[PDB]
């Protein structure tokens, strides 16, 4: 009973939407990488938690098994992160708004060691669904393809459970074009649009990729005491 | 040439296809992590050498500038690798068709530290396209948008030239997308079936990506 018409799937997935966070952001000190990856990394670690409550609103998620929902997301989580966050920067051209009270440039990025590159394909992204004029029901059809197809490649059991998220994705599919179809473009558009839109999500998988390469780099390198730490221990 | 009806499109990007390159595999000395890795490379760099001859065939490459040609190949070629072996390998469930002399089975894989991991992942792969009953038209088709949709989100985007490029990219996989609902519509499927059933191939692009990223992650690894 994840078989409802278009315009039911679409309220779901508008319904499941979580909030938009506020960052503890203190305007007075200045950055530094270990504060600045300290105040992403709290706010990402915010979202996680609002993120799970989301997954188990998207229609078909919760038919699944528990081991297959934490697959998913486990697969999905910094892909959604990063949709989220893109989708939210799309107002604001050059910058990207981690938090309505946060909204870093490209040159903030730097403040980080190989962070840039991951702003600029975050950017770059954000650009991509401006000129598109890319809507917020298609939006919430992307994040739940996301979640849904991102694990899915990875006994009779089994085999159902892939079969039940490949019917899914086909109704989610159904969705977008039918929101395309009501906006009034050609059969053409439709097709042609929903063929950019899924591109794009292999831009996310690629910019997930990357940034998880580059967080993983980061927890590498405090295997070695910091200046922040050794400075107190003397003072 | 984006003048190109679904037709001609088709037949250019099935005559553009390579010939299925054979490895200088020598039955007569046991396998390696070093011998094994060096047959592969060897494989994978002659296929380079075909893959520029078949990128310069796909409808709309040849019109990019040099620099843009190169960097469209930098980031999509393993991806083209992978897709091309994922191809090849579908007639033969739990083995890598890498060339007709060279067929391996997953417990191969495990010859190399950590390779059996994009082993399995592109058995997948394998596995759904077989379930999908990819045809060659659509393979073809999908091959070319890889080459053309990985860099494009890169490129530069702050010059008149940069910016007419990425617009002749996106109206060339336009045309592309038309190709693949044409070769459906011909195959007789409903509209709803069409449109499910380009969404499904693109998806697989996704996990094509992630497997490369993989992939060059491995690589990098076994540089040591
Ligand atoms: C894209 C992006 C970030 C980002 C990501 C990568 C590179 C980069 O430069 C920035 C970091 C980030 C920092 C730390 C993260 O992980 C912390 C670890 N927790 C544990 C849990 C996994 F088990 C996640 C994730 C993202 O700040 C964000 C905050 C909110 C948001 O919507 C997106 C981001
Ligand atoms: C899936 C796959 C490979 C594969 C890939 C990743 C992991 C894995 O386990 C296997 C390796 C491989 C090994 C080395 C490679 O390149 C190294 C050097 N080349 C030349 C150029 C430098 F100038 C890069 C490329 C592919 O063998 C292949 C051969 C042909 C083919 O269609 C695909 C593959």
């Amino acid at each position: 009973a994840l078989s409802l018409t278009a315009d039911q799937m679409v309220s779901a997935l508008l319904d499941a939407e979580p909030p938009i966070l506020y960052s503890e952001y203190d305007p007075t000190r200045p950055f530094s990488e270990a504060s600045m990856m300290g105040l992403l990394t709290n706010l990402a670690d915010r979202e996680l938690v609002h993120m799970i409550n989301w997954a188990k609103r998207v229609p078909g998620f919760v038919d699944l098994t528990s081991h297959d929902q934490v697959h998913l997301l486990e697969c999905a989580w910094l892909e959604i992160l990063m949709i989220g966050l893109v989708w939210r920067s799309m107002e604001h051209p050059g910058k990207l708004l981690f938090a309505p009270n946060l909204l870093l440039d490209r040159n903030q990025g730097k403040c980080v060691e190989g962070m840039v590159e991951i702003f600029d394909m975050l950017l770059a992204t954000s650009s991509r669904f401006r000129m598109m004029n890319l809507q917020g029901e298609e939006f919430v059809c992307l994040k739940s393809i996301i979640l849904l197809n991102s694990g899915v490649y990875t006994t009779l059991k089994s085999l159902e459970e892939k079969d039940h998220i490949h019917r899914v994705l086909d109704k989610i599919t159904d969705t977008l074009i039918h929101l395309m179809a009501k906006a009034g473009l050609t059969l053409q558009q439709q097709h042609q649009r929903l063929a950019q839109l899924l591109l794009i999500l292999s831009h996310i998988r690629h910019m997930s990729n990357k940034g998880m390469e580059h967080l993983y780099s980061m927890k590498c390198k405090n295997v070695v005491p910091s200046y922040d730490l050794l400075l107190e221990m003397l003072d």
